[PDB]
C-alpha cells in the first residue's frame, strides 16, 4: 500500500506556497569578534544541558576526536569569518572549507548578512538546490542600487525595528569564504527539519574527496539543529568505531545540540515541531546504522538508494 | 539674483531616492467605526490645544461654517469609510467627495489600507502626479497572488509586528470610493509640506466645477498636515469675508492643525520638520492674500501663475 511520504521525507507534506519569503532578515548584528556557537571537535566536554535529562556522569569516549578536525557556528559578518578562519588555521596546515548548509538564500548586503526570510524559515522548502541557488543569485543581485529593509526577528518571527539602505554592494557567501582563505561548499538543508536524501547524498560524495588533512567549518543560521547533524554524521563516518551514544554526547557535549531521545517539550506555538524532532531521532539511528552496514565496501551503495530499501520505522 | 527654490517650494531640494519605498504600512487597524482626527464643519468648536498657545478666551466668527460643507479624518477601511459616508448623507443631499490629499501610493490589499512607505512618507517625492499614480497601480497590481508583509510602524517609524499573507484581492481607493457611494478626486500632496503649487492649481480648478450642495469629505494619513491645510483653504475661498484669524482658530477647534504661528518646539530627532512648518505658515497667509486680491475678477489668473508674480517672504 501507497506511503506518501517516508521517513525522513515528512517536509515534503508542507506546501512551499504557504512560506515566501517576505523580509531580509539580519543573520548576525557583527557585534561580537565571533560567530555564536562556535565550537571545535578539539574543545574539551562540558556539562549536559538539562533540557535533555542526559547521564551528568558520563564519560563519552574521545577516540578519534583529535582527528576529527570539525567545527560548526551560527552566521556570520565577513570579519566574523576571518576571526574563525584564522583561528581553525592555528589548528591545521591542510584545506579549511565553509560549508554552508542553509537552504534559504542570503548572502552579504553591504558587508551584512542577510537571508529571505519566510515563516518558519521556509522561503526555498520544496526547491531543488539548483532553483534555490538560482533565487539566491537573482535576489542579491537584484538588490545592488536598491533601497532594502534589513531587520532582525523580535517578538513572533516578525520584523522589529531594523535599517533601511541603499546597497551598494551585494557578495555571496561563496565569495566571502574565499575572501577570508577557506574553501566553499553550499548543502541546501531546510530550516528545523531532518536533511533530505538529496543533501546527504552531496554531503558524501564531497566527504568521499576530501584530502586527510582538510578541516571542515560547517554553519547554519544558528549553528544548531543543521549544523550538529551534519558534525555528528562527519563523525559517525570518521569515526565508525565509537559508539552512537558517545557519538551524540559528545557532539552536544562540546556545544551542539543532542540528537537522541530525549522529553521532548514545546510552548504550544511551536508544537509543529515536535514531530520533525522524533523523525530526527529517528533518522540519526538510520543514518548510524547505514554507515555500519556500508563502511566495509567503502560507500559502494549511496545514502538515498539504501534509504529506500531500508526505510526508516515512525 | 537667482533663487534657487522660492518660499512654498522648499522640498524641492531634497533627494527622492533618498526615501523610497520599502514597506507596506498599515494605515489603519480597523478597530474602530470611524478614522481618526474625524471632523465636519457643522460641529462645536472645544478648547484649543494648549501646544499652540492661543486665546483659549477668543470666540471666531462662525460665519459660513453652517453652509461649508466640509469635513476631514485620517486613512480608513472599507468599512469605516462607509460609516463616513453614512454620517455625512445625513447632512446632505448633495454629492459627497472623497479627496484623497495622499501622494505615497496606496490601496488595499484583501481590504487592509496600506501605504507603501519611504522614509518620511516620501516614496513618491519628486514624482509628478501622473507618475505617483502609475507606480501606485503598477505596485497593488504587482502584489495579486503574492506573499506581502504589512506592518504598523512603531518606534523609530519602523516596522513592529504585523502580517504576512498571500493578497487574493487588490484595490485602489478610488474603487472603494466609489463603493461607499462618494465621488472621488486625487491631490497627490507630499506629506509633511505645504502643498505644490500644481496641488493647488488643480484643487482650485476642481473647487470651481463643484455644485452648490457639494460635500467634500478630506483625508490624509493622518487627517492632521494635508487634511487641514485644503479644509483651511476651502474655508477661505467659500468664506471670503471672514478674518484670517477666524479662518485658522476655528478649523483648529473643531478637531485641525493650527496653521497659524506658534512656539515651535520638536525633538532632537524631529528638527527637520522645523523649517516646514515654518513655511506652511508663511504659505497660508500667501493664499489668503491670493484670494482676497483675486475673487473679486473670478480668479482669471491661478495661484501658481500670481503666487511666481507675488513670491512669498521666507
Ligand atoms: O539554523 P540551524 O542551526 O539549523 O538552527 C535552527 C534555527 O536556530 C531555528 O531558528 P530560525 O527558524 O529563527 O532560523 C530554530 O527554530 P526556532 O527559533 O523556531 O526554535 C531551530 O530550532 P528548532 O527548529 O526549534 O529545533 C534551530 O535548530
Ligand atoms: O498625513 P497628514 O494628515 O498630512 O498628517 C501628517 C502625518 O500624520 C505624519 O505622520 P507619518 O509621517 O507617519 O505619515 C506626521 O508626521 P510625524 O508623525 O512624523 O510627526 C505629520 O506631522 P508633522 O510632519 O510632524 O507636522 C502630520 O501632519
Ligand atoms: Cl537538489
Amino acid at each position: 500500500q501507497t506511503v506518501t511520504e517516508p521517513v525522513g521525507s515528512y517536509a515534503r507534506a508542507e506546501r512551499p506556497q504557504d512560506f515566501e519569503g517576505f523580509v531580509w532578515r539580519l543573520d548576525n548584528d557583527g557585534k561580537e569578534a565571533l560567530p555564536r556557537n562556535f565550537r571545535t571537535s578539539a574543545d574539551a566536554l562540558r556539562a549536559p544541558e538539562k533540557k535533555f535529562h542526559l547521564d551528568a556522569a558520563y564519560v563519552p569516549s574521545r577516540e578519534g576526536m583529535d582527528a576529527l578536525h570539525i567545527s560548526g557556528s551560527s552566521a556570520f559578518t565577513p570579519a566574523q569569518l576571518k576571526n574563525v578562519a584564522a583561528k581553525l588555521r592555528e589548528k591545521t596546515a591542510g584545506p579549511i572549507y565553509d560549508v554552508d548548509l542553509r537552504q534559504e538564500s542570503h548572502g552579504y548586503l553591504d558587508g551584512i548578512p542577510v537571508s529571505w526570510y519566510g515563516e518558519r524559515d521556509w522561503a526555498n522548502l520544496g526547491k531543488s538546490q539548483h532553483e534555490a541557488l538560482a533565487d539566491e543569485r537573482h535576489r542579491l543581485h537584484a538588490a545592488l542600487h536598491k533601497t532594502v529593509y534589513i531587520a532582525p526577528l523580535g517578538k513572533h518571527k516578525l520584523p522589529e525595528g531594523g535599517e533601511v539602505r541603499r546597497v551598494q554592494k551585494v557578495q555571496t557567501e561563496q565569495e566571502v569564504a574565499e575572501a577570508a582563505g577557506m574553501r566553499y561548499f553550499r548543502i541546501a538543508a531546510t530550516d528545523h527539519v531532518w536533511p533530505t536524501p538529496e543533501n546527504i547524498d552531496r554531503f558524501l560524495a564531497f566527504y568521499r574527496t576530501l584530502p586527510q588533512d582538510a578541516w571542515l567549518h560547517f554553519h547554519s543560521e544558528a549553528g544548531v539543529g543543521r549544523t550538529t547533524a551534519f558534525m555528528v554524521m562527519t563523525d559517525m563516518l570518521k569515526n565508525p568505531s565509537v559508539s552512537l551514544k558517545d557519538i551524540l554526547y559528545r557532539q552536544h557535549e562540546i556545544g551542539g545540540f543532542y540528537y537522541g531521545e530525549f522529553p521532548i517539550k514545546t510552548k504550544d506555538k511551536d508544537s509543529w515541531k515536535t514531530k520533525y524532532y522524533r523523525e530526527k531521532i529517528v533518522m540519526i539511528e538510520q543514518f548510524y546504522r547505514y554507515v555500519q552496514e556500508n563502511r566495509a565496501d567503502g560507500y559502494q551503495t549511496p545514502w538515498s538508494v539504501w534509504l529506500k530499501s531500508h526505510p526508516a520505522k515512525a
